[PDB]
DNA sequence: TGGGACTTTTTGA
DNA sequence: TTCAAAAAGTCCCA
């Protein structure tokens, strides 16, 4: 059930400027209505609009058809259309709409109990509103997913979600110059799975307004990040998009009378984006952030992908069989040649990695089971059956006791930079102990030919600065509240510079690292040093 | 007596 | 063969 304030805002967005005199026959459709939250409000708005202009309609059009008593009949016969796959919800909505008037003559209501995706829609609609489903995400039957792939290949592919198709349908059954307004998950704005959907939306309909609630819990006790999309197929020319991005993600929806108050308050920021300039990722930032990003982009000759090699950590496939506490007695049963240091995302802070508390048994270096039978029977064998169910173990590529994805040792066993894949701030650390990591920590090392131009200390100095924190967070994907995804497809696109301030920045980074490494630890001066470094970086970027 | 925050491994390519 | 993206369940505090 969509919150009432959201429904009211969507309906008002769709209908507030409709010319009832010019077209007293608007078709307003809810593809997925359920209990009918949108359609009841649409009925109330339409009744008020008709009763407001009833005498003008009577003068212009037929004088006998346009009477106050006949408004209910007209609305239910020509104006309101709803669809659903639940018969009980359809019957409830039908009963509610019938009771909206309170049997002399036959009354017809345009309600459909069918699959909106597989329905042959007879005619298009002036206004389309509502809330596509999200409860069924990956529970679609194999035949249904095949149908979606075959019939919705332009928006649905593999990991695409169901509601994507709804968008396409809503665009297709929309009358020329009509208006659509939906509330959906916001994930398609930034997820790679929705690139086709975003291109389909951009090239067909003019988007008017995007309300981005980010991680704010719009739906009570439901963990979905929602956004409201409004669009039209009118003959516009410039097609600028209003964007209302939330600022405080901890606000309460119920603490406002109307959504206009919330949007116009300090809890939201507004900015305009030229639709013709939209990229594939749909980067939505204000003027100041855009200028900041542009200055940093034009000031930096190199990028991390240009000067570094990135890789994902070890994926054992069963961590319980290969990861042990470094004080475990079973580590006396494993030759120290096969033991590597193991760290977690919690072990990585700025500029340094904590001492590894865990050891990884690099079982890929074990040749035969006869020599090392003790390890394979008393430590790793405890999960053999589960180890036997891995895909490569079943296919014969990988032996049962080996790591499923052991990567390359020489990648990990070198001076490199490691960072967690999900964090609230930039945390890039220089690894000195040849640490191995799971997939929750990504790593990269500087290319051989760029070692003379860039040093690891300088890289972690600039990358951990507040300037680069803002620079990354501008275009980073926000997967949850106060959490950013740090994946190579975004991290390796970070652009880096080098100028006359390089040596001082490197020296400050070395000072911070040395302070962080010693015994008598108090952060203190580090912060001060950081501040100076940031000044230099801003001096380098003219910001 | 409810109520959401995090990490391992599955899988398309 | 192997990479890397992204999917996927359990549990504790006021
Ligand atoms: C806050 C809180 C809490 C709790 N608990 C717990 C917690 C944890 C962590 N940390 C501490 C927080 C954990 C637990 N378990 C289990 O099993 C585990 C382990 C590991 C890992 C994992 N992951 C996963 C899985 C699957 N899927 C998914 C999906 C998404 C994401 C993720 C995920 C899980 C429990 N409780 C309450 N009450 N609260
Ligand atoms: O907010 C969601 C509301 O909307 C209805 N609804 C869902 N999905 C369709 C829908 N088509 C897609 C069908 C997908 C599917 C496939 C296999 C098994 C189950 C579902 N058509 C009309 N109403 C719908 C729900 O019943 C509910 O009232």
């Amino acid at each position: 059930y969509t919150p009432k304030i959201i429904v009211d805002y969507i309906v008002k967005k769709t209908l507030k400027n409709h010319d009832i005199i010019k077209n007293p026959y608007p078709r307003i459709l809810d593809i997925s209505c359920g209990c009918g939250n949108f359609l009841l409000e649409v009925y109330d708005i339409l009744y008020d609009l008709f009763e407001e202009n009833i005498y003008e309609l009577k003068k212009k059009y037929d004088e006998n058809y346009w009477t106050v008593d006949n408004i209910h009949r007209h609305i239910l016969n020509y104006c309101i259309y709803g669809a659903d796959i639940d018969e009980k919800a359809i019957s409830i909505l039908k009963d509610s709409l019938t009771n909206k008037k309170v049997d002399e003559s036959d009354i017809k209501i345009n309600l459909f109990c069918c699959d909106s995706l597989k329905k042959k829609w007879r005619y298009k609609f002036d206004y389309i509103v509502g809330n596509p489903p999200y409860i069924g995400h990956k529970k679609l039957e194999k035949k249904y997913k095949k149908f979606l792939l075959e019939k919705y290949s332009e928006v649905y592919k593999d990991k695409a979600d169901l509601y994507f198709c709804f968008y396409k349908k809503i665009i297709d059954i929309l009358k020329q110059g009509g208006i659509g307004s939906v509330i959906t998950p916001r994930y398609f704005l930034e997820s790679l799975s929705g690139k086709d959907l975003r291109e389909y939306i951009k090239s067909n309909v003019n988007v008017q307004e995007i309300v981005d609630f980010l991680g704010a819990n719009i739906f009570k006790n439901i963990g979905v990040s929602s956004c409201i999309l409004t669009f039209d197929k009118k003959k516009t020319k410039e097609t600028y998009i209003d964007v209302f991005k939330i600022k405080n993600e901890d606000i309460c929806i119920n603490k406002f009378e109307t959504l206009e108050e919330l949007l116009k308050s300090s809890k939201f920021e507004h900015f305009n984006i030229n639709q013709r300039l939209l990229s594939d990722e749909w980067i939505l930032v204000n003027k100041d952030d855009e200028t900041f990003y542009n200055k940093i982009q034009e000031k930096c000759k190199y990028s991390l992908e240009d000067i570094a090699i990135s890789f994902q950590g070890i994926i054992t496939g069963c961590d319980k069989a290969f990861i042990l506490s470094k004080d475990d007695v079973k580590l006396n049963l494993v030759d120290d040649k096969f033991l590597k240091c193991w760290i977690k995302s919690k072990n990585i802070n700025k500029y340094i990695v904590d001492k590894s508390e865990y050891r990884l048994i690099y079982s890929n270096d074990i040749d035969n089971e006869n020599t090392n039978k003790r390890i394979l029977d008393e430590i790793i064998g405890l999960y053999k059956t589960k180890l036997e169910n891995r895909r490569e173990c079943k296919s014969g590529i990988r032996k049962w006791y080996e790591l499923q994805w052991g990567r390359e040792k020489l990648f990990f066993e070198r001076k490199k930079i490691m960072y967690p894949y999900k964090s609230n701030e930039n945390r890039f650390a220089i690894d000195y102990d040849n640490n191995f990591s799971s997939a929750d920590v990504y790593s990269f090392f500087i290319k051989e030919e760029y070692l003379d131009k860039f040093s690891y200390e300088y890289l972690v100095g600039i990358l951990n600065s507040s300037v680069y924190d803002k620079y990354f967070k501008i275009t980073a994907k926000k997967m949850s509240k106060n959490i950013y995804d740090y994946y190579p497809n975004k991290v390796m696109k970070i652009r880096i510079f080098r100028d006359n301030n390089y040596e001082e920045i490197e020296n400050l980074s070395k000072q911070i690292i040395s302070i962080l490494l010693n015994k008598s630890i108090d952060k203190g001066k580090v912060e001060k040093l950081q501040i100076k470094m940031d000044n230099l970086i801003m001096d380098s970027l003219g910001i």
